[PDB]
């Protein structure tokens, strides 16, 4: 697949590069959306994971919610030890989760952190719609300027309803993928859709794939 | 990888692989009379029973006498275990003659010392403030130690999670209890939809709720 | 294991394994014209006549003598338990009012030596807030209490405010549904607190003598 | 076992749904969609009375004109201008010009004033609504009228009427569809409540013809 | 004496509502977009000048006279000539790229100024469009036009028009509908409601042509 | 004039059989769909034909990508955008954010562009809805007043609901064009639909179509 206008980095991750024609387009961010417990955090995590482990590209990990602590820990259900590679200077967990007890200033920190950490992938994770897409649309755009290539995840409440929460997140990403995991039966099944490209071809619709012990497996079939 | 205490609820440790991850809240969510509390209790009675770990159950709405009486029916004798020691029940019901989180975690706090107690069942507008509270209180029992059951309500069987739409978001754990009207029966599901860093079986699995309390089949 | 107060309700003490649980409230949910009054009125009926255990009514809309009139048509003469101070009818119909309210309740209890109340017929947190203290202060009073609540549709909540189903005890559906052209009416026990019931919805009719359900 | 009083529609078939009219003394809500035959209902009603019965009748109209009124109803053969000549019909004349309190007042001098028996009603808190329309139905009652009153919705399977609450303050519901099925329409009437009284259940077919309203019980 | 009917000469709406609309009143025709409401609103003008030399008023909120008399080509109309003879008046109210009275004022002076007989319509709360809309029909009731006035509405198989109002305040109400199921679109129009008067019930499909609006048998 | 109104020709493949002719002259069409449905694909693809099939300038006004973004992504379908706007073919107005609305202003421009570059074609890409409705009208309305043919998108979140977002759009636009992105069994089907064109005559419902390295190909039938 040479002849497409967008360069493509690996995610290395099993199925996906197929699903996207060659993995996700360098310099720009993918939106990622998906209920809750579809995997969201752990695309983004295995992203970073294997840009440090197949090329020695550093990952910066920027996280609203979970601590450091806990994303740590819960990679290790897939035998990756992040502790290893925040030591070695390779992986940077920038820690934005509130206070247990703005966007300016935030872009700032992602900034001296990619510069300070020589990253090339970066992860994201995680009223008025008006607002929201303006700010992200800032925040992609400063992203881009920087030259990171970025997953940024969303969350979403439906299976088959709108791609985030506000309506509007799907339009200001060059990128979208959405993680589902459909109860149908009474049975779960956990499916990687790529909505869209921008300036390139990708398989199109819903493909399988399951959580294992290994992380994401995808199963293209085309 | 996180580490797992067992419930010895018939079944459930089959679909956690394990039991319930230690040191974290499991968020248990479902319609009117589901069996939420049913399954905060049987989580601290097989705690004290089948391994001698002191339990603390924190009530906001059923006072503890009526919480011991609505046991009997499974033949479990919670006074005699309030009686011993083994179980507190933490009263946190607003009283009808005459909210602070922090309070509320500082006597949950010296009630797990006091008892020396591994496992706590708590039970049970703005969703952004919602959002916020709900990530303190998992936080806070985090750095308590305690493993813990959290029991919230939501309005369909197969619609949102919980009610305000982000409960299941800034939880590490979520079970769903449903209860779905099959022609004119009732047919009760267990599903564990997501516990984060570890694994588990996916799906809803039928259980009955019976003398001996809660019975999964999966 | 916990004591049940019999409704005498044709069916209903079938399907609630023995009745109503003692000093505990029962929400009593339906559409429009479902029986829920019907429901209320019978259960204090009952225990009147059947039992010699006195009655408050308390209505919010309905006027005492419509209640009464409506009642008539059963063959229940209301006016003459009235009368011989077996029953209490507490007008709260129109042209914290809660407390006033409980207080008044209390009130009726305690003169009239009743043993079960009836209670016929915004924003969430408050309904909640409101209704939780009118529960738990008719269960320190030691009242067994049927609460009828208002819904829209045959399957959505429970009830009006979406929370009154969750402060309640014991939670009864009436159902009044349209299959084709035809209506069905049923109930269904979906919750009693810490005692077992037949679960899902069973089929009744309204007739002459009240309720009656089919739970075979 | 004393049974509620009613008093014969003569609309055809009605009376037989009813088992025997509508409640005496009392309110019943005629509710429907767009011209599904509340106003031919309401006129009906006033006009068998006075036919029938030599009942006299007011109808009470909120946005069509007495001559509308008049007019419209020459549709069905009946001469409504000659029942207001005799003064046997009074059409009160509440609509706007191109407050409660007051009306009823207005009603109340026209009931008197014509030994009226019937009466014809035609036609945003949901809270304010429910009281207002509550004291409505309560003061017709205390002047002994027999009420029509006709109410607009906007689905054939949704709310009783617009706000949700008027079904619920009403002693009677009646509930006019006109049901769209594979691109043809079908009229139905049905009795959905009646308070102290019993009545057949469910829908029943109609008709409007140049007769008026006729209903199919079988 | 009961209400009488004026002819649209639209194939198959006179047979459909028993000959024609109501005289005197107003008939609301309400549609998702494209479903065919200007066309049927100048076809009845159009066709009351052409057939019973009926002259007529299109008043316009949005088109400009300048495109309706464009989009008129489509079907072979010269609505240009029949505005030059004073058969047709096009009132623009449409707005430079609000008083109802005024506007009721404009109306009835152009009805007395062309002797109309016909008029078409084109096109925040509930109970403000409900009495606005009220007054606007009383008005034109007691000048004695015949009216034909539009609304928009979002789906096939939901509210009648945009308020859920506007269906209670008019005497007669048509719907156009254009279903889109199984990536095929069918125009269908319903007679909903004409006061005080018979009509057919239901669906009927119909098919915008090079000579207008053609309505056909149920099926 | 006296005729029916003209159409000019999209050369965008099954396109203009579909609107048998073309887009209505003079007047604008609006073209609505979910996220990546081909809005900013058949935009584009009006203006490059215009430019080589018929030697017809275009302008292009972007309220979010960059220029760049767009050339870049123009490439995908084989075409040299940059060439264009280096001869003065092609101008890209950028409406769009700096990253840290007046249209009266911005239609101004447009109409600069459209006078300095001569053009003929014209794309638009891409919450009070009294207040959306008399914007676009506005808009609308001096589009057509300087005589050029139109394409402008908008945006919208259900396959099968409303047309566009404020529920207004489609009914103050001449023209309405919708793409669907339809997801069954887990397949997508991309279809374009001419919902209406005033005054003129089109296909109706749904036709199928996929994006290629050509760029939309509208199948037969
Ligand atoms: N070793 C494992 N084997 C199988 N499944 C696993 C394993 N470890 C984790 N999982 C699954 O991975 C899910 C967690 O995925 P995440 O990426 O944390 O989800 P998420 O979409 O980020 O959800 P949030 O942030 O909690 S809403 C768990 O719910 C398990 O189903
Ligand atoms: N060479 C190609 N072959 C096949 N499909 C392609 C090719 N290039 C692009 N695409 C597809 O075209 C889509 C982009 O189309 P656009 O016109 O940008 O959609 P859009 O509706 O404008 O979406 P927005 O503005 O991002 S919401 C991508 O998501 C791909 O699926
Ligand atoms: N001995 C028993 N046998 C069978 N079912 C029982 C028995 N005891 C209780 N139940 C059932 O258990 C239900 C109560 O379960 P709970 O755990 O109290 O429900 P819940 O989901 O907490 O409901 P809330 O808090 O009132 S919304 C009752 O509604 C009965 O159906
Ligand atoms: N003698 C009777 N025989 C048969 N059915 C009767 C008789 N009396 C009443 N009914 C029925 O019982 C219904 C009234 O039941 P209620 O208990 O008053 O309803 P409800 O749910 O309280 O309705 P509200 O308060 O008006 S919303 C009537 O609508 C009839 O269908
Ligand atoms: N002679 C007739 N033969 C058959 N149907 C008739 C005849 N006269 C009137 N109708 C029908 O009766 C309907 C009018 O009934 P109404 O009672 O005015 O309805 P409505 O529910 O009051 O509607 P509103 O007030 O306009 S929302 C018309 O739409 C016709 O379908
Ligand atoms: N010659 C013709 N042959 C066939 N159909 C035509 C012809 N001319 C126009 N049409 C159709 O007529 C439709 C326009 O009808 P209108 O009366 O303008 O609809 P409308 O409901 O008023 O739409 P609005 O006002 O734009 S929401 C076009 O979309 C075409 O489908
Ligand atoms: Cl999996
Ligand atoms: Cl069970
Ligand atoms: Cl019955
Ligand atoms: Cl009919
Ligand atoms: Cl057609
Ligand atoms: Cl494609
Ligand atoms: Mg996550
Ligand atoms: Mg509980
Ligand atoms: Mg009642
Ligand atoms: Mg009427
Ligand atoms: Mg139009
Ligand atoms: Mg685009």
């Amino acid at each position: 697949s040479e002849h497409q206008a967008i360069a493509k980095m690996r995610t290395m991750i099993e199925g996906f590069d197929d699903i996207s024609h060659g993995g996700l387009p360098i310099g720009r961010s993918t939106l990622v959306s998906g209920t809750s417990g579809t995997g969201k955090t752990l695309f983004s995590i295995q992203f970073l994971y294997n840009g440090i482990i197949e090329f020695d590209e550093p990952g910066v990990f920027v996280t609203f919610e979970e601590t450091p602590q806990d994303i740590i820990k819960n990679a290790r259900s897939f035998g990756w030890d992040l502790a290893k590679l925040v030591d070695e200077g390779k992986l940077f967990i920038l820690d934005a989760s509130p206070d247990p007890e703005d966007l300016s200033a935030l872009i700032e920190r992602i900034n001296y952190a990619i510069q300070k950490y020589r990253a090339r992938r970066v992860s994201i994770d995680s009223d008025a719609p008006s607002v929201v897409r303006r700010e992200l649309f800032r925040l992609v755009a400063r992203l881009k300027q920087i030259g990171a290539t970025t997953v940024m995840t969303t969350e979403r409440i439906e299976e088959y309803g709108p791609i985030a929460r506000y309506g509007v997140e799907e339009f200001v990403s060059d990128n979208v993928v959405i993680l589902r995991n459909v109860l149908e039966g009474e049975r779960r099944r956990r499916t990687l859709e790529i909505l869209k490209l921008r300036g390139t071809s990708h398989m199109k619709g819903e493909y399988p794939f399951t959580i294992t012990d290994h992380g994401i497996n995808i199963f293209p079939l085309g």
